[PDB]
């Protein structure tokens, strides 16, 4: 069932962590460890609950995955080399797994079905399956395209050009595995920048992919498919997203000096730093360097007083999964923030853009809650802020829900509760003995 927790005013936060893995990252090392020929070795992996629901997918269909000391080793089935599914394939709470393996395994000439957890059922998936029926691909779904899905592949996969309706970092992905086991150049076009994982570590993997970059920023995308992928050695970095909540918490808790050791830093992933540094963050990048194949650096946050400022719709992309800890910042900021081009906030994990919103007004929150905006006014001493009753935040099955509303207790006057702190190892398992060794006080009932 659901665990409550409550964070409660702290003294200054200190000390230096290394952040878990990516999860992005992690969901593709075992995706692709698992499709390539030969081995793949794998350290610094994400071992929450998602990562390993799409290992358990990639050994249903075949790979074998293990882990020796540290390091996950893979032996891949080769590309073309997927076995059919004995079962159905549970993702749980995990749409990056389900959307990915849909397009990777949906052009076999087997069945294969797809399920997850209450929040995954939900969630929209016409996105990525309409590319995937021009593939040739035949679906059979529940109204409006949810789960469960069950997907049949042609014996001859249809090559397709296809430009991406929304930023979403997923579709593109989808499509571009489809295209792994279809004959011929699959093309995909993306209008604005999203996380591209897939691209890097295809590349990585020998795939012949290329990205062109118009100077107007659309970006064509163009793979030749069943080529072959070799096994690689893979060093995955620390999680940007997962950063986000002690850095956060360093900046609004007087008295704190964080260093998170090891972070991604590629700019698709960093809107959130740019825009607290614009709010006045004090936020320091140390050694950037190159390690496995990726920007990383360690980042030392400091205790720093905020203003509002306005976050435009084209920085969206670059901080998606980081607009509920920027609503929490902001509702500590001198003034008034805005944010608008929310609309991919509403088909999450649960409708973040309404849960943020909720949250924060059961927290004493002055905010203005639009279709596809939202605006939030601080109290820098956080006065009159947070539930002295002990209400819940309703967290609707979302991780980040939870882990957000648990920073903003630390900061405001009175206490902050979640209805539910389970989810959270479904990304970022290490949360609560990360936040407490910093000097956090979280109760978990
Ligand atoms: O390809 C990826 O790795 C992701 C792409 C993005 O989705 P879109 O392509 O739809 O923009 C993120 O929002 C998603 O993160 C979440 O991913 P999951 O649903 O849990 O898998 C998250 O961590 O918060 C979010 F989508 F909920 C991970």
């Amino acid at each position: 069932s659901s665990r409550p927790a409550t964070a409660r005013k702290s003294s200054g936060l200190s000390g230096t962590v290394r952040i878990p893995g990516d999860k992005s990252i992690s969901h593709r090392s075992f995706m692709f460890g698992g499709l390539a020929s030969g081995e793949t070795r794998i350290t610094g992996l994400l071992e929450g609950e998602d990562v390993i629901n799409t290992g358990k997918a990639m050994q249903a269909m075949g790979a074998r995955i293990r882990k020796e000391g540290d390091t996950w080793i893979i032996d891949g089935v080769g590309n073309g080399g997927l076995l059919a599914p004995e079962a159905p394939l549970d993702f749980g709470n995990a749409a990056t797994g389900c959307r990915l393996t849909m397009g990777l395994v949906g052009v076999y000439d087997f069945d294969s079905t797809f399920i997850g957890d209450a929040s995954l059922t939900k969630r929209p998936m016409g996105r990525v399956l309409n590319p995937l029926r021009e593939m040739g691909v035949q679906v059979k779904s529940e109204d409006g395209d949810r789960l469960p899905v069950t997907l049949r592949g042609p014996k001859t996969p249809t090559p397709i050009t296809y430009r991406v309706p929304m930023a979403s970092a997923q579709v593109k992905s989808a499509v571009l595995l489809a295209g792994l086991n279809t004959p011929g150049i699959t093309t995909v076009i993306e209008p604005i920048m999203t996380r591209d994982h897939t691209e890097k570590m295809l590349q990585g993997f020998g795939a012949n992919l290329t990205v062109e970059t118009d100077a107007d920023g659309v970006r064509t995308i163009r793979l030749e498919g069943r080529g072959k992928l070799t096994g690689q050695v893979i060093d995955v970095p620390g999680d940007p997203s997962s950063t986000a909540f002690p850095l956060v918490a360093a900046l609004l808790v007087p008295g704190s000096d964080v260093t998170i050791l090891n972070v991604l830093m590629n700019p698709t992933r960093t809107g959130l730093i740019l825009t607290l540094q614009e709010m006045g963050a004090d936020i320091e990048v140390i050694n950037p360097r190159l390690a496995g194949g990726e920007d990383v650096a360690d980042l030392r946050v400091r205790s720093s007083t905020l203003k509002g400022v306005t976050v435009p719709e084209d920085r969206a992309p670059s901080m998606i999964d980081e607009y509920p800890i920027l609503a929490v910042a902001a509702a500590f900021a001198e003034g008034a923030t805005v944010m608008n081009g929310l609309e991919e906030l509403r088909v999450k994990e649960s409708d973040r853009l309404s849960a943020v919103a909720n949250g924060l007004k059961l927290n004493g929150v002055d905010c203005d809650e639009g279709e596809t905006s939202l605006v939030v006014r601080g109290r820098p001493d956080g006065k009159g802020l947070g539930n002295a009753s002990g209400a819940a935040v309703a967290t609707h099955l979302d991780h980040r829900i939870a882990m957000s509303f648990l920073v903003m207790g630390l900061v405001s006057e009175n206490p902050v509760t979640v209805d539910d702190a389970t989810m959270i190892a479904t990304s970022f398992p290490e949360f609560m003995d990360l936040m407490a060794g910093l000097g956090a006080k979280i109760e978990l009932s």
